[PDB]
């Protein structure tokens, strides 16, 4: 199916702009000047998958709303710095139009035939956003993070088959089987775009705080296409749902690990240029 093909390039340029246009906003703070929150990150967390499953019917909207809110902020965010580039009336116009394309979308939630490229646009721009604005101190919260999401997935998929309201949650990037365009589904969440979009970002970032290169964003994004690749094939030949993270975080990690290691540049990676 060509969607494969799609989702593969949806996944891949988001995480690659958001790593590049990370490291440009920390190459203008150059030029013109944790370990202990993890249980606390932990518990949260895991209150509110607890809240969604026990209330999901009131909750699930708030949950929209805010997904609504969040995307529209973060579409004209990244909308703003493009026309910037090109040589305020036009930003009241930005704004009004960012608005207008999250109410249609809220709106229109449970039209399958085009809500899907609406929900596809605006969880790009979210993705976008929180590659970006996120900042990772240093490659020991990265890894304590990577682990600690893979544990959760690793936990998705070893409780649900032990278990086994029309709303569906905005959460997950949809597309429809590109092969004739009822129409199936090709889901890929949030958190299979951010978690290592945050990873390959602070790559980007640390290459350009040390020298000029593009070594660590290069590898990454590659290792993270490489790691996509294999969560296809997998789910091809196994006729199984495997999450990405379980690929994912491996071929990020291990490859970011190995060029550290061989280029003497593992304890400062690791400790950060602070």
């Amino acid at each position: 199916d060509y969607t494969m093909v799609v989702i593969f390039v949806i996944a891949v340029f988001t995480v690659a702009l958001g790593g590049y246009w990370s490291g440009l906003v920390e190459l203008e703070n150059l030029k013109a000047v944790s370990p202990l929150t993890v249980v606390i990150f932990v518990v949260i967390c895991c209150v509110m998958m607890v809240l969604l499953y026990f209330f999901y019917k009131w909750l699930v909207y708030v949950m929209i709303a805010i997904f609504c809110i969040a995307s529209a902020m973060s579409l004209y965010n990244c909308l703003a710095a493009l026309i910037h580039k090109i040589p305020e009336v036009r930003l009241i116009f930005l704004s009004g139009l960012c608005i207008a394309v999250a109410v249609v979308w809220a709106v229109f939630r449970n039209e399958d035939r085009w809500a899907w490229i609406l929900q596809d646009i605006l969880g790009i721009a979210f993705c976008l956003n929180l590659i970006k604005t996120l900042k990772l101190p240093n490659f020991k919260s990265c890894v304590i993070l990577l682990g600690l999401l893979l544990l959760y997935d690793v936990f998705f998929v070893f409780i649900t088959p032990f278990i086994t309201n029309n709303e569906k949650l905005p959460v997950v990037i949809r597309v429809p089987k590109l092969i004739y365009f009822l129409m199936p589904v090709s889901i890929l969440g949030f958190g299979d775009i951010i978690v290592p979009g945050l990873l390959i970002a602070y790559c980007r970032r640390f290459d350009v705080q040390t020298g000029s290169s593009y070594i660590y964003y290069v590898s990454s994004t590659v290792a993270y296409a490489i790691g996509m690749i294999l969560t296809f094939v997998v789910l091809v030949l196994m006729k199984k749902g495997q999450p990405a993270l379980l690929y994912l975080v491996p071929c990020t990690l291990i490859t970011a690990s190995v060029v550290a290691w061989r280029r003497k540049e593992m304890k400062k990676f690791w400790k950060g240029n602070s």
